[PDB]
RNA sequence: GCGGGGUGGAGCAGUCUGGUAGCUCGUCGGGCUCAUAACCCGAAGGUCGUAGGUUCAAAUCCUGCCCCCGCAAC
RNA sequence: GAGGUAUG
RNA sequence: AUAGCGUGAGGAAGGCAGACCCAGGGAACUGAAACAUCUAAGUACCUGGAGGAAGAGAAAGAAAAAUCGAUUUCCUGAGUA
RNA sequence: AAGUAGUUAGAGCCCGUUAAUGGGUGAUAGCGUGCCUUUUGUAGAAUGAACCGGCGAGUUACGAUUUGUUGCAAGGUUAAGCGGAAAAAGCGGAGCCGUAGCGAAAGCGAGUCUGAAUAGGGCGCAUAAGUAACAGGUCGUAGACCCGAAACCAGGUGAUCUACCCAUGUCCAGGAUGAAGGUAAGGUAAUACUUACUGGAGGUCCGAACCCACGCACGUUGAAAAGUGCGGGGAUGAGGUGUGGGUAGCGGAGAAAUUCCAAUCGAACUUGGAGAUAGCUGGUUCUCUCCGAAAUAGCUUUAGGGCUAGCCUCGAGGUAAAGAGUCAUGGAGGUAGAGCACUGUUUGGACUAGGGGCCCUUCUCGGGUUACCGAAUUCAGAUAAACUCCGAAUGCCAUGUACUUAUACUCGGGAGUCAGACUGCGAGUGAUAAGAUCCGUAGUCGAAAGGGAAACAGCCCAGACCACCAGUUAAGGUCCCCAAAUAUAUGUUAAGUGGAAAAGGAUGUGGGGUUGCUUAGACAACCAGGAUGUUGGCUUAGAAGCAGCCACCAUUGAAAGAGUGCGUAAUAGCUCACUGGUCGAGUGACCCCGCGCCGAAAAUGUACCGGGGCUAAACAUAUUACCGAAACUGUGGAUGAACC
RNA sequence: UUAAGGAACUCGGCAAAAUGACCCCGUAACUUCGGGAGAAGGGGUGCUCUAUUAGGGUGCAAGCCCGAGAGAGCCGCAGUGAAUAGGCCCAGGCGACUGUUUAGCAAAAACACAGGUCUCUGCAAAACCGUAAGGUGACGUAUAGGGGCUGACGCCUGCCCGGUGCUGGAAGGUUAAGAGGAGUGCUUAGCUUCGGCGAAGGUACGAAUUGAAGCCCCAGUAAACGGCGGCCGUAACUAUAACGGUCCUAAGGUAGCGAAAUUCCUUGUCGGGUAAGUUCCGACCCGCACGAAAGGCGCAACGAUCUGGGCACUGUCUCAACGAGAGACUCGGUGAAAUUAUAGUACCUGUGAAGAUGCAGGUUACCCGCGACAGGACGGAAAGACCCCGUGGAGCUUUACUGCAACCUGAUAUGGAAUGUUUGUACCGCUUGUACAGGAUAGGUAGGAGCCGAAGAGACGUGUGCGCUAGCAUACGAGGAGGCAAUGGUGGGAUACUACCCUGGCUGUAUGACCAUUCUAACCCGCCACGCUUAGCGCGUGGGGAGACAGUGUCAGGUGGGCAGUUUGACUGGGGCGGUCGCCUCCUAAAGAGUAACGGAGGCGCCCAAAGGUUCCCUCAGAAUGGAUGGAAAUCAUUCGCAGAGUGUAAAGGCACAAGGGAGCUUGACUGCGAGACUGACAAGUCGAGCAGGGACGAAAGUCGGGCUUAGUGAUCCGGUGGUUCCGCAUGGAAGGGCCAUCGCUCAACGGAUAAAAGCUACCCCGGGGAUAACAGGCUUAUCUCCCCCAAGAGUCCACAUCGACGGGGAGGUUUGGCACCUCGAUGUCGGCUCGUCGCAUCCUGGGGCUGUAGUCGGUCCCAAGGGUUGGGCUGUUCGCCCAUUAAAGCGGCACGCGAGCUGGGUUCAGAACGUCGUGAGACAGUUCGGUCCCUAUCCGUCGCGGGCGCAGGAAAUUUGAGAGGAGCUGUCCUUAGUACGAGAGGACCGGGAUGGACACACCGCUGGUGUACCAGUUGUUCCGCCAGGAGCAUCGCUGGGUAGCUAUGUGUGGCAG
């Protein structure tokens, strides 16, 4: 879910909003783009940790 | 576009592990009652969204489509 | 005789 | 009685040559084209002891059908095992 | 009068030399965007340098390998050490290399290992030159080419700044407010309680000194490495300050900000390990001569690095001369194209299983069936990178004795390269865009000067050893800038097209090809008629030649359509078609070719031929002269390889 | 200092102005009852006389100081006359407060605070520093001390203990070192024949059993970490749901508050305030995403806090003017700096590493300077801090990896004496032995035919014990000899009795473990008395206390970001996400081969014991009919049929004289190898006739070293298994190794870095790069804007008045984008201010054509760039909405013009906070508060002023005018004429004239301003010796005026007519 999260911010980061002007808009697109790489390194560090939960097994229901 | 789901009327399982249709509420009928409810007795109602596949056989495994709820996009 | 100890 | 205290006879204390050696303690940078075993390295550095040298040293040894005869240093063995 | 500052031509003026086709200056004319670095590419609006001078970067030891030289040669050589002048011999043969290799080894041995093998094959021998020393090249270990990190570690120095604290001192003008408490009067049964007075509390108020630092301005190569001025907050308290002291970096102090620990703090300063390391950038100093790349493959914790190969150079080899080019001949191959013989996509037609409906019915069983669809089947015709019955050119493999020509290969030493750029051709991605990107191919640049494209890496022509006040030529050009034709002949163009841009529009202009009418009279104008039954016949407020629908004939006449439009309620009127008179020669319709026109507009200043300016100095066709390069030649010099 | 206005400025009332002192009157909401409060709002202040004053202080008195009201007057614009000395009010958020904080960008809503709460701690406290001693704590003692959180006060603080931590438990499971030492190998004295067997001892390795904490487990615990849900339906209907059902939960958010320091949509809506309000106040509640000690809600006082409004005040502004002084300027003296390749340093257009002082072509331009401005020199400074890269670094975090301290725990040594429980082991005794069938309570082995017994049998009676609840044994009373077996049957097995056993159970002994209690002599005492000794250290002595515990050492397990060292991929039309990374097949791939891209399509990480080998045999798909279930299509017959099938599996190639299908026999899915080729950097991969060995099939020829072919896989290193005429560190062995065969890799990032590895950085750093991004430029022009072709149609009709579908073509280079060509040894960003300039695709004015143009007004289109093209509210804002005007309120280019010209509100520097995501460090084109914009102008250029020379003599004046700049705008009213036109409503053209706006120029006679060497008034104080008159300083002291000069807001004129 955080990385769902994660991921509407990183696309939003990049989009401008309506009060702002496009010359204005263009000088931060690429810090806003470092933004947005810190954003996918979070979910990447995310999958990392998912990982070290483990692959847990569902128990057995015999039939 | 990404996730959940689509199984009698409603909500939920069952799917992963192919043969098994289930729990609660409800519905219909008959009783109790002056009558309704509650209670007691029985019964019905699902081909599991859909079209095709695999299999001896599919709710269940594979594929495409169509719908609903969220989240995004717009 | 007094005092007390479900609905219409 | 010992502790302690006092007296006397000796002795030491400290320094250096930013060198050489003996011990105690002991890094990391670096290299491995990362890196942790490993390396750098028992190096640098601290400290203590010294002496003109120190250390080692007179086989509980080295070796092999043949024996050699205390240690040390150099050449080789060898960049071999 | 601008001009990378000179150069070449060159007057005039002035001097007189290492005397030699001399010196200094230079009006004027032509040409001409520094050096270095890094780059595909730099005048570069990329980097570096103020200038001048000095210093400042591949070195030494030891080892490996190779080349050359010398000595001995199946042998060669000594190391330490004795000796001795910090010598030279002599001694020293221990050891090292080579002479025999193969095998994991035992072991066998010109053979050996594998293997059952006597087979074959690998490695060797056959097929015999090494060794010691010197020098050159390179490699390795060492700082190893020079400079340069941020950082890490170890030993110490620092709390005279600053934070916190310790003890001891000291400072806070003046004013204001008026807590608790207390006393007295009133008040009460007694308390409450009220009023006054007293009192002097407070992280209290106001406000200087003191401390701080809120705002603004100025300063900003400052008066000052944090201040000045005008205002501002606290100012008896969690106060300010002095003196002396403590806490020290794997740490301490923090009313806590990553704040402070001597102008240094996400871990001080100094010294040492230490010339850390740097696949990174920068730099790397004299000359000429010969040859001369690459920006690719593959692998890479790899992508701006490296390694091997491809490409360069040097040397030596070997010959059944193997290279390159063309000719001939023989072959693989399925592209372009073409085609539909398969597979897909598809158009039209024939025809239909089947689905939907109207239904007749009816246990909706089966029919009437519907063009409402319709699987497929079939006929003709289209289409294809991942379709092919077919199938080139080229390119490739080879053969040859053909005919030219000059390499190719092998071994070894030494590299550099692994950012590539445009242009043309073929394909992708892209948008059939990009100076985009990615391959293939060839070229140029890179690493290439020169002539032409105004200027211009990458286009066109073409390859600079040197000199020459010689010649012929290429591209491109010949009126002037500007060298050479105001060239020759025939035509086109009228826009400055040339010297920009589309669909599309257009009686532009020229040339062809057709076609109709026509001196028994065309076209064009002018004039006259242009009728009638019926107003065709319906509708409507209208339709009555000319809203719509259908019907679209007849009469006379030279002609007239049941009328081509404007218009009306429809009339009406204007008019058309058609007819005749007048006139007197070409006239109207199409298709193609060429050259032009409109469409067409942008930002400092004409500004889309380099400019002037050209109507030929443009365009097409053909031709003849000339200019024009560092090309080629001529003349003379220097030089490399091969052969003489 | 300023006319008039007065916040229109602006991010914002920044700054400035205004207030200001003493006395008096008077003073609100609210309030924690202290305050608010100097609230506010207003008045008076001078001098003289009454006045040695009423009255006070002092004093023996004389005298000397303080000076209360009042009247009566005097003068000025003004009497704290100067200087010094609060601006106030309303509303709101936050934090209660005073205080502290980033020395040198942040003063704050951050820290602290008192207060609350949890928690720990019995004193040699805990916690901390340190190796330890020793100390703080504390010279204290749970009303104390440490840590965490919250943050005055008021009302309150809800549910959840499933997880995670913390506490406690104590039964079991797992769990070490150590203890134990069953056993196994090797060795060999002998035994054996070779092979081999093998005692003792030594040696290598070692199983059982034992073995703590922790963990698993159970309770509890939330002012501990933390968490606080969905779906369907339901009211007489319109909506919604008090109501119901059901899933999940550990439990599903209580109060209170709420577009919030939190609300995206969102300038939400409504209301208020304003002409106009993205801000503000109050309410609403779809709370994207409040919420109860990360505290909720509220709140007086406080605040250099933030926010909105108002009164006053003002040069903030409309829109600037004057004055003073300091620089600047000239003279004299003295005398730097950053910088610098050399320079004789123009403009336009173009070209060019795509933005030229220096190139080209044109145009301008005499030489040398001075003062001023800053467009450019991609100017200077600072090897870009953004971006990317580097197998670079530091700091921080954690359930990344590996470790370390520290603690907890156990064994063992220092370190011994008892007693006792509970198990264990061995021995003596005593009881124990039931499947079924069978007389019935059969343990086994053997003997066994007789055996026991009056010195006490069977049986009877009683109790006790067992137990299969049948009965067995055991003792006790009487009694006194009799019983049972053999036999038979049952059965695996026989009964009597005898012995040796086994299985348990109990007593007794003897050994040997664990645990507990006690003792005391080791050790310890941060207890006392004494002594050394003037000593709160230490040591000794005697008591007292703890005591085999503690502590220390060695070993071992656990916990362990408290501390440490490191890791945390590459390609890539920037990086990142997404995807991919190795092998096979096609197309691209341009007819040999090869050939790239984040180019288009698909597959693989197997299977098959027959799906192989051979020998023999035959041949498919599909259609046409004929036919019973049976049909579109099962199977059958005939015909047609080069393959339209199948080929284990993707595709390509190939195959019907099989490589496709059946059957038989079999295992060549063999061992050794392999001339030679392919491919190829290497590693490797591929094909291979044939030789030998020994076989299978077939009569034989001959074929067969897997499958029609092409994928089906992974190095070494290290281990394991089997084998071996190999080695075996003195010899014999052995261990250990080699050699051959084989195994263990989603080492799939597949030529594999390590056995073992994730993250934040907004506190950051270094080396590099325009090889690589963000701004700007350049190329392109899908898009964007603009223009046009066609013309169905709309428009009573009528395509083309005005619009114009389906489709089509272009221009431009303002948008979104693509490319990555200059610049990373610095090319500064949005918005605004100053100044503008250019284009035309013209907004207004001007001219005109068409009109579905009556007139007025208008629509559309052509020519035109001369001039003109507003001021405010909200927002940082461009944009945009609104108010009000205008003739009109143009679109765009110039590094979306202009930061060596200014601002610096926004943004993305460090602080802090909200909500949200994250265990966390931290982050968010989410928000909020707060926050350092350096430079002395060399050259050109620009604006002005001079010097030099020339202009064929030297001078003085007046001048033509090439050429060049400037200006160029426009409304309203009257009249024409209420004429034309119109049914009316309405209402002109053209023309004549008057008066204005904005703008420019000039000037100061007027209105005003300024007027620091003019005049006056006046305060305090010093001086001129005193009075008087005057002077100095106090912003020129303040104040009232004001000359010249300068000047606008004032006046004159102008753009007329042409
Ligand atoms: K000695
Ligand atoms: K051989
Ligand atoms: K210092
Ligand atoms: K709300
Ligand atoms: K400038
Ligand atoms: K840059
Ligand atoms: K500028
Ligand atoms: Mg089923
Ligand atoms: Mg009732
Ligand atoms: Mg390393
Ligand atoms: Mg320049
Ligand atoms: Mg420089
Ligand atoms: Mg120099
Ligand atoms: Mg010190
Ligand atoms: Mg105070
Ligand atoms: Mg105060
Ligand atoms: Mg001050
Ligand atoms: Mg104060
Ligand atoms: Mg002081
Ligand atoms: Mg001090
Ligand atoms: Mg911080
Ligand atoms: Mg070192
Ligand atoms: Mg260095
Ligand atoms: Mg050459
Ligand atoms: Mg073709
Ligand atoms: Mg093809
Ligand atoms: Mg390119
Ligand atoms: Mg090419
Ligand atoms: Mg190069
Ligand atoms: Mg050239
Ligand atoms: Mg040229
Ligand atoms: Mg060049
Ligand atoms: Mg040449
Ligand atoms: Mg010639
Ligand atoms: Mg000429
Ligand atoms: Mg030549
Ligand atoms: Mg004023
Ligand atoms: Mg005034
Ligand atoms: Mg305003
Ligand atoms: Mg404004
Ligand atoms: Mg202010
Ligand atoms: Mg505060
Ligand atoms: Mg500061
Ligand atoms: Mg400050
Ligand atoms: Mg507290
Ligand atoms: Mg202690
Ligand atoms: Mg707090
Ligand atoms: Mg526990
Ligand atoms: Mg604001
Ligand atoms: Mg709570
Ligand atoms: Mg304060
Ligand atoms: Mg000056
Ligand atoms: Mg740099
Ligand atoms: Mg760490
Ligand atoms: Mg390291
Ligand atoms: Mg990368
Ligand atoms: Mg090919
Ligand atoms: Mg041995
Ligand atoms: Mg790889
Ligand atoms: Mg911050
Ligand atoms: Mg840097
Ligand atoms: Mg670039
Ligand atoms: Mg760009
Ligand atoms: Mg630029
Ligand atoms: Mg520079
Ligand atoms: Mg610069
Ligand atoms: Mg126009
Ligand atoms: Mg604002
Ligand atoms: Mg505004
Ligand atoms: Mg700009
Ligand atoms: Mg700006
Ligand atoms: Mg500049
Ligand atoms: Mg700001
Ligand atoms: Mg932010
Ligand atoms: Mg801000
Ligand atoms: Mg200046
Ligand atoms: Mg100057
Ligand atoms: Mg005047
Ligand atoms: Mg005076
Ligand atoms: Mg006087
Ligand atoms: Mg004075």
């Amino acid at each position: 879910a955080s990385q769902t999260h994660h991921e509407i911010e990183a696309g939003r980061i990049v989009k401008p909003g309506k009060r702002l002007n496009n010359k204005e808009a263009s000088a931060f697109k690429a810090g806003k783009g470092t933004q947005q790489k810190k954003q996918h390194s979070t979910i990447k560090a995310l999958e990392k940790r998912i990982e070290r939960l483990g692959n847990v097994e569902k128990p057995h229901t015999t039939k």
